[PDB]
């Protein structure tokens, strides 16, 4: 006997007790005779038309397949539930944080982000990390990845720094100048490639490393009264990170490392576990931060913002069928229920759009029909109609349109998000030139020890030197204005892989 | 008050009871504060993409249409029920028709031919007559028409057949010069075109017109011997027509008339009822047949070949959301539980192919998944998995392979088609000069009668005076070969025009 | 000999002159030796999988429909010029003002709104009257209407607002209820409501109705100067309107009355014009306003801002392939090249999102690589790529990632957007209550006469006496809020068809 | 400076130098101000729906994905010519053959089988090797493999086959059991995946392995009569394949190993060249063939049916961009030139219909107007039109039905295929046993070396160990029946492996 995730079939078969199988059918429903042997005129003879069977079994074999992911194509999911096992009701009047012990469903799904449905799970890259609470007031995606932090702190950037990350366009290659090119032209990168290029940049499988929300969202009480906060949900099993040898090992030997160790995990009852905590800023506190409170590539202190606890969030549940529950799995930041709001953080704000929209494209306009995004623990009651793959009762015979004199549905003024105030001209304001390297230096010194800066400047130099050399030389600039010991070990080991 | 489809809303309220109207919720279940105002900076001020309730609304009104259907487009739909009332199982053994008394739920969809979705009801055309019938051997399709013949006999002509008759490709417009070009230059429509022009070309509405299966088919039972049949579904409201004189003023006055006829008659209780009949040819018999008795163009003399009675189609039931219900249906000829097979009508091959292949695009892969489409009084078990929408369980974690040694589901010798032989070269035979005349000689001189013939000759002339000289004179030659005096009558008339 | 459109094929051959026939190909070029006759296995044998000719041309044929316009299904096109007369390059630094005398080809698409691609053109309803500008600077899309106002001034009702104009969900039958039952309540639409069931409701085709660009649009000088105008094109053949009955009958007789009127008269050298003007209201100027400047359900009155004169719209050209170059045609609000902007008319802010979004859906993502929505007078260059159905070279292999030192693409400073200030709360303004009766009175008792205000009451309760008695209760309750003549004659019109 | 492939950038850099950059536009041709940072109302404000080019730009990122290939998906891609050395106008009348020197342009597409867009490119796997010649008389398609067998003989078991390969429904890892299972209970696979378990599973590469059509296709002549053949392309680079142990470090050192070789070995001039030849077989010889010469499992021996010379195969030409002439190239065996036709064989006659069936869903119905799909050396005309993203001019204004009086298309006779004549019943035969071991033991025994032999054996028990012992007892038994020695050998192994 071996590990579950190798039995599947042979489980399946078992669990099927004496049931006799299944009469095999046509879509149609249709039983099949012979499902093997073609219909044709005479032992060799030419294929009919008139075998349906094969058509329909091979028309839908063509169709199998549906674009995959633009970013984040390869990962593994699991399920659970999620609660509370803090108030946190002075901050936020979601339901989903209603009162201690308060179970919420859960979805989650963990990935790369640069790789192809093909590649790898033991490569350096961040990781995907979202979470669908189906609650009460709809679901509510909180969708982060394994760092509090990003590359870049404007959406228009976004298109191209994962271009960059991808495959050149005619060669099909990683690029390496595509890479650091980009990165050395944009260093607000520095603070995030700082933690890509660490240790943590390879966790050892998706059940040691930490979730974040890294964006500052809003909370809002029952009262109307709102606070700027941030998600952090920490790992119960502990961080675990694959050396660069061990991963490029496993990146040959099992590309579906992270997929095996979640589903064992789970079927061997070791489910994994993560603590929900979250930092509280007041409009006040944003107003003085030295930095900006909605910059992605920066961090609010722990000291000055201590994290507060939540609840826990427990995967206990494998998917029966992966394509149907993960591959078609759709996360939306722009799910948030009442008393939970975005902040203005510019690369929120774009993902607000993004996603929907990329979901309406890779699985359809009705997307959120499909089960495992379905808001089952609400009611969906709207004027949205039709669409191609329209299933339920598409609403019935309810009024089509608002406001009615029929009694159809009615919007909720309790609902309603709560009101800031601003000021200013439109204009497309520069944030180029924020701060790259304040928050990078203390990472660099004072979150780092020695063994790990080392590792830190050999993991970076093994890709730079790769580059053309006026791309690593502005590459190293950006990391001596951090910290000149940064740049100079780097440049050292440059020398080294230059020959 | 009103009639039952005036009061669709009115009803609903009422069936509602005092119920609390529910929460207006986004997609996502999220509830909506105030649906009837945008999100902006100020009341004068611009749109935000925070406006989160606007892009999930807006985004899916964006999407709410699908291709009509590329011919059939406009239609109407309703359900009920197949009741069994004579045994016909010596010659098939279909569970449909397995014992007296027997109901199978139906779903039934009517329709003109060439006009698009927004066209009117009461226009000449054939009209299509499909049934679907939800069996436990899965779903069995007679896709059907109100006529027992129809205008070529191979489906590589039926695309021009189809361009001939709908809109001009650089004016949009209808074009009598492609209609009768195609039609002169292909005699064998003379018969279905006579039907077309007399007054069974306009019926009264859905309810007053005969169906049919057109095609010969296959029936096997038990003991696995096997006969043709044509399928006969006859009014039980009689037959009734509308003068042109009446259809033109509905044209405008109530493009939908037939719509509203069948939804009012099911709401008021007076549900209509078709009498299905069956001609049975053995084999010998289709041996000596005085013309291919697979030719779609051709009936088989009622004298030689009694009509037998199989049971009755009622139709009880509104849709209750047009959409999801009548739009989505797909009704595929492929789809035959055992006991029915295809005959080798060229014609009924070619749409062995086409039907399933429309719905993949006009749907999608998964259109079977689509409720009114499933067939939900079976058990699909298959080894076919995934695709775009995928619902349901997508079959959970069953083996995907056949054979397996895993206990997935199994073949059905039984269910094995009925085996014929066929001996012949293989190449494409010319069906054009089948005889094209004789049946249509006596439908001119024998069903017709005087004051019959006369509307069919201004009616065909009324049409074809707008085609040029040189097509007016190659159809005129077709009737005259069908009867000098069908020739003369049309020619007579088209001289009045020409002045 | 007939029309020119009626000779569409008649002069395509002629132009072939004695040029041979092109050998019939699949789609794959290979030339096809019989495509009239199916492959078979002999004369009365099933059809082969081997006819790839068969299945080629059928399965394009399976995939010929796209889905309709969600609104505006049924339209007409053609193409032409725009010709600059005047200068009003102290307003506006769009290159297509240039210089007097600069011309620059035009694609246009006029339509009806509610009916489907079916539906007949001779039928009470807005008008769309969509121009493409093919500048230098890009396409620039000035997507207008018959008319300077709408029904509605917050785009978050749309939607509801067309679902109310179509078909019951249930039924799938016009609905009195509902179109009077959303405008009762929305008296906001009283202004629109009043222009549609005027003489103006039925154009006589679409050569004898002006456009307007409706909303307030943002013009910008090249001294970063800006006001806010309204674009007016006034059609040089005069306004004609069919009435009621000549419609109804044409409704039958020609339901593509406008789309042969209109090529008719391209086709013969009668090519229509319109004279565009603008009216500009100085950002002073709007500060005061009786009204909100940009609320869609106003007009800015010629008296206090005359309209001047800019250019002519003519079309000389008929499309060749209508599906190709009509039905394919998209117009985006968003397309505006420098020197031209958006205003903060929340009805136009929501366009700006809804137009590109549903033409990713009904054309394709790359719907703008279809020729007739090719931006061809313009250098097409950034950083996308790919997407389904990539024509052309995709780029090549350009840097796809900005900014880069590869020298590809660079945003250009001169183009920046010219900057507006705004300040105040973000929140859900109510404007439902703003103003919806002054200018519609105006309009009752200014715009029109006795013999016109006649008709009109007569065209409103014609319509109205359908719905229900409470609904006729509010919807004259609104029309007497604008004067009371107003809702006294059509309630005294309703008493008589209510008997 | 280092190879070709990396300098990609520096390249067209350089080839552009002394050209200013081109204006960075939206995709409707606007010119864009700051790609770089999004429109706000104030530096920490809300982004606004009035940033087009923002929305223009990640709305087209959201889409750039389309469904990778159902089978064949990590390929890579290249262009060059084919050129006629020897006359085999005797055999074929194709005119692609025509003339010894006679070059026709070809893209050419090399693959793994199972992987994914993401996998590696040196594991082992059969080898895609399709050519698609653009001739005169349309595109050939030569779909072939790296192998002359496959490991089945009847399209109804290829999905589930590919399912077995893949991977397993609920946990998303490769699976052992369903491999073997399926091969076990298929043991006409034994002769393939000996080949496949052999040094030739790994190729070294693209240019080191030979090319084979596999199928037994069709030939006929100018006088129609008819011979079966094969297509052989051999190697000019020599073959050339990967250790297990090399083959598996560069899986993670450069899991592109065989695009970057063909890459650079075109860029540097290194043009890679094939010998294609051809085998024929008279219908006499077909007849008294020891096996089913339509056999997918079985070849034809050279000494009695040696290789004939035709032309050479040179690949010269890079892709430009690898998404529009690589990722989007569509293969379809059923695209045949007059000349060349398909044989009775189970397995190719299935391929007729899922190719052109799986490219209508993977790029679109239109797929054959993709420029690197269009057969441009023919001139493609028919009665075919519309459909999504219709690109050209949708054939004009040419009469779109056929026959027609207006001088369209007209078929060729002489492109009427060659008639063959089939006797006995229609239905399914088993082809499950038609000796699955004869060619097998020639194989082992005298192909393969002792060598050879022994790593075959260490490779199939590396794999097999991993599958439960009742699958490794039956799979056994299979190799057993080929040769004890050869089952025997594998039995120890996997003594030593179960440990
Ligand atoms: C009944 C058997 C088979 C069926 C139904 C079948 C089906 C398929 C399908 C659906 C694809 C994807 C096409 C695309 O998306 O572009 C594919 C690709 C491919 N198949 Fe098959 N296949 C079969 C047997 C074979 C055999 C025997 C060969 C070789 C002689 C072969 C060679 C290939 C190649 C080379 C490709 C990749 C083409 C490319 O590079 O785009 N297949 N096959």
């Amino acid at each position: 006997n071996r590990d579950p995730a190798s039995d599947q079939m042979k489980h399946w078969k078992e669990q099927r007790a004496a049931q006799k199988p299944d009469v095999l059918t046509t879509g149609g429903g249709n039983p099949v005779g012979d499902k093997l042997n073609s219909l044709t005129v005479g032992p060799r003879g030419p294929l009919l038309v008139q075998d349906v069977v094969f058509t329909d079994e091979m028309a839908h074999f063509d169709r199998e397949r549906i674009p995959e992911r633009v970013v984040h194509a390869k990962g593994a999911g699991a399920f659970g539930y999620f609660e509370v096992t803090h108030d946190i009701t002075r901050y936020s009047k979601a339901k989903v944080f209603e009162h201690i012990g308060k179970r919420t469903p859960i979805a989650v799904r963990f990935s790369t982000v640069a790789g192809e449905s093909g590649s790898a799970d033991t490569v350096r890259d961040p990781r995907g990390f979202a979470v669908k609470f189906y609650t009460e007031d709809g679901n509510w995606d909180l969708v982060g990845n394994n760092t509090p932090i990003f590359f870049i702190r404007d959406a228009l950037l976004f298109p191209s720094f994962i271009h960059s990350q991808k495959r050149n366009p005619q060669t099909h290659l990683k690029d390496p100048d595509m890479v650091w090119d980009f990165w050395s032209l944009r260093p607000e990168s520095l603070h995030q490639v700082s933690f890509l290029f660490s240790d943590r940049g390879i966790p050892d499988g998706h059940r040691h490393m930490n979730g974040y929300g890294s964006h500052t969202f809003k909370l809002v009480n029952a009262n109307g009264e709102a606070v700027y906060c941030k998600f952090h949900y920490k790992t119960d099993q502990g961080i675990k990170n694959l050396s660069v040898e061990d991963a490029a090992r496993l990146a040959h030997e099992d590309p579906d490392y992270g997929l095996r160790d979640l589903f064992n995990a789970i079927a061997t009852g070791n489910y994994p576990s993560w603590t929900l905590y979250i930092q509280v800023m007041t409009f006040s506190e944003a107003e003085i931060f030295p930095f900006n409170p909605f910059d992605l590539t920066k961090v609010w202190p722990h000291g000055d913002y201590p994290l507060i606890p939540v609840g826990k969030l427990v995967l206990n549940r494998n998917p029966v069928n992966y394509f149907a529950e993960v591959e078609q799995l759709a996360f939306d930041p722009s799910n948030m229920p009442p008393g939970i709001e975005p902040s203005p953080d510019k690369m929120l704000q774009g993902r607000l759009f993004a996603y929907p929209d990329t979901h309406r494209h890779r699985l359809g306009p009705n997307y959120l029909q499909i089960p495992v995004n379905c808001p089952y623990r609400a009611r969906v009651a709207n004027y949205q109609r039709d669409g191609p793959m329209c299933m339920m009762d598409n609403q019935g015979g309810a009024p089509n349109y608002y406001p009615n004199s029929f009694s159809a549905p009615e919007h909720q003024p309790s609902a309603l998000e709560h009101r800031t105030h601003f000021s200013g001209d439109v204009q497309r304001f520069n944030s180029a030139n924020d701060d790259n390297v304040t928050q990078v230096r203390t990472f660099y010194l004072k979150v780092l020890n020695e063994e790990q800066r080392k590792r830190l400047c050999e993991n970076i130099a093994g890709h730079l030197k790769d580059a053309q050399l006026f791309i690593q030389k502005k590459a190293v600039k950006n990391f001596s204005d951090v910290h000149p010991e940064y740049g100079s070990r780097i440049q050292a080991l440059l020398d080294k892989y230059n020959e």
